[PDB]
């Protein structure tokens, strides 16, 4: 396929992942974003699994997992270095830091889980991830994330579950619709 559309492929794709978001309802559209991430990477599981803890955050339980979900988005696509796509989680991230410190929340029971997706932008995966070290400072257990072209697991403590210290040092990359 010529690159353009290939890019115009990835486009739709993304398109397709937005329609679905802006209408899915909130806990559901929370927990479709931990499906899509166990199954990239190869994590059993059964629908039972997930529930609703008492209070947010975080928004997800899944195995000991307390995945805190949010969306990065934006609404012909320009490939965006990895370090600068990291970098878009840092607005959100930055508030959540700052609510969670002034309501003496413990950023360390956290699994954060980043739903990424750009029209705008596809991700150059020839380019590396440099170390999350301001997400890192925030105090959140493990950082996570996913779209519809990849998942990475940022970084993860010891405390972590299992399957996130397990995916360290790697990205996933899908093929075209395998990420949704």
């Amino acid at each position: 396929m010529n690159e353009a559309d290939y890019l115009r492929l990835l486009t739709r794709q993304a398109e397709q992942a937005n329609d679905f978001l802006s209408n899915a309802r909130k806990w559901d559209r929370e927990r479709w974003v931990c499906q899509r991430f166990l199954e990239a990477l190869n994590v059993p599981y059964r629908q039972e699994d997930f529930a609703a803890p008492g209070e947010q955050p975080p928004d997800v339980l899944f195995k000991g997992a307390g995945f805190e979900v949010f969306f990065v988005l934006d609404e012909r696509p320009q490939r965006i270095a990895a370090a600068e796509l990291q970098a878009r989680l840092a607005p959100t991230l930055r508030k959540k830091a700052h609510n969670y410190s002034e309501r003496g929340i413990d950023h360390g029971e956290l699994d954060l889980l980043a739903f990424v997706n750009l029209k705008r932008a596809v991700p150059d995966f020839n380019t590396p991830f440099p170390p999350p070290t301001e997400y890192l400072r925030q105090g959140w257990r493990s950082l996570s994330m996913v779209g519809p072209t990849f998942a990475r697991v940022l970084f993860a403590h010891s405390g972590a579950p299992e399957f996130l210290r397990a995916n360290l040092g790697r990205s996933i990359l899908f093929d075209a619709g395998v990420g949704l």
